């Protein structure tokens, strides 16, 4: 059921132009999930109000995991594209945030799959209204190895930049030297040789269009996959910085100990000590060696979240590269099929 | 104290560490400086092993 | 390694040489002298 | 998984020369080629003049 939830994100009711227009979605929930109401809601969905959706999910889940949005406009123009990335960020978000119980629970977001008027007005109805040192080691060892793979990953994002913006001339250069060989076989008057200048005038077009194609077959692929870790790797940093804070209340809820402990060891070398304060200020002690224990607890578990997922998302890091490398292999050899067939039409001129 | 120094060795090497990596990732480094760093890195390494032991 | 790099990328020796380094008896040795 | 990543490495380039060798596998052949009539187009735009 919470993974057992249907999603597809679809009819790009993409308003019009207004140079930051939002698309609307049909979000169509078919859910066998019994963590959402309707087995189908169609609900339609604007950037805006994922975003914030997003946003809350990462609200009311205190560490407990958000993922990355739908796809910003950021580096997105308004694109096809673009909100199809938008549409499949949500898709993902979402996909995951089923497959994960907890994210799949937020009523505002029951609400805003399950009914179209966006996270708003749902969001206004929802409130009625070893050594410490081995535990850090592994914390800044992590922080460490992610920060710089992040700077990789910033590195070999503008590598596809790159790539794209090499693809072009190549290009220009195809569609230029195809104009060259045709022009000059409209002008020459010699059938059996202006023919062939204009078979090879086919081999610039033909090449200049398949290079151009595998821009989008290949780059693109990986343009995405990486696009989609730095939001995510940008996430477990959001909830690092939860876990820290998670420290922090603890380490000030042992400081409250040690002051009220501290103040209670003084009242007993005054010599006599009102019974009345040594029950207050020792209840209080005793409340405040809750707040430690627990504080201790949450804070141990979120660790122990952390390495649950961390190793399911290294495995996948993995699986969406080899994807990746299988659509920069089907391309590989289906232009070279056909260069084949662009080989075989000037034989038979 | 001991508690003390050994905390001091831990927020001095995460430091130290932290200064390698962005030496590192400037991308702008020769190795000899990179050694400089490094070595200097796993000192501070031993003196938290020393310290906490 | 100066030559390894030398001869294995182009940029001259000069800049290949900052990379690398990271930026018996009184009698018997005076006859062989 | 250090190993296939690092395969990855190896193709990449491997087919980034590839890629890379081409211009001078065939641009430049052309280039040449190219150049070459134009060399003796300029001579012959010479000719003319002499004829001139």
């Amino acid at each position: 059921a919470r993974p057992t939830f249907h999603i597809t994100v679809g009819d790009p009711h993409k308003v019009g132009d207004l140079a930051t227009s939002h698309i609307v979605y049909s979000v169509r929930t078919k859910t066998t999930s019994k963590a959402y109401k309707q087995p189908e809601f169609e609900v339609k969905r604007r950037y805006r109000d994922f975003l914030w959706l997003y946003n809350t999910l990462h609200s009311n889940n205190p560490g407990v995991v958000v993922p990355p949005p739908p796809e910003k406009q950021a580096v997105g123009r308004f694109e096809s594209n673009f909100v199809e990335s938008r549409r499949a960020a949500l898709e993902k978000m979402l996909n995951k945030i089923a497959a994960h119980p907890t994210l799949q629970l937020d009523a505002d977001l029951k609400l805003f799959l399950e009914s179209e008027s966006f996270n708003i007005d749902v969001k206004h109805k929802e409130r009625k209204e070893n050594k410490f040192v081995e535990q850090d080691d592994w914390f800044h060892d992590r922080r460490v190895y992610l920060d710089a793979l992040e700077n990789q990953l910033k590195a070999l994002l503008k590598a596809m930049d790159n790539m794209v913006a090499q693809r072009k001339a190549m290009a220009e250069a195809a569609a230029d030297f195809s104009a060259s060989l045709h022009a000059l076989s409209t002008v020459e008057l010699s059938p059996t040789l202006s023919g062939p200048l204009d078979a090879l005038s086919e081999l610039q077009l033909a090449i200049r269009d398949v290079y151009e194609r595998q821009a989008q077959q290949d780059v693109l692929t990986f343009g995405i996959i990486i696009e989609e870790y730095i939001r995510l790797i940008g996430s477990v940093k959001q909830a690092f910085s939860q876990r820290q804070k998670a420290f922090h209340s603890w380490h000030s809820a042992e400081s409250e100990l040690m002051k009220k402990k501290a103040a209670q060891d003084k009242l007993l070398r005054q010599g006599k000590t009102q019974q009345d304060r040594l029950n207050q200020v020792n209840a209080e002690v005793i409340d405040a060696e809750r707040k430690v224990h627990q504080a201790r607890l949450l804070f141990e578990d979120m660790g122990r979240l952390l390495r649950s997922e961390l190793d399911r998302f290294e495995r996948e890091k993995v699986e969406d590269f080899k994807s990746g490398v299988e659509t920069f292999l089907e391309s590989a050899v289906e232009a070279q099929k056909e260069l084949i067939e662009k080989w075989e039409t000037f034989l038979m001129q």
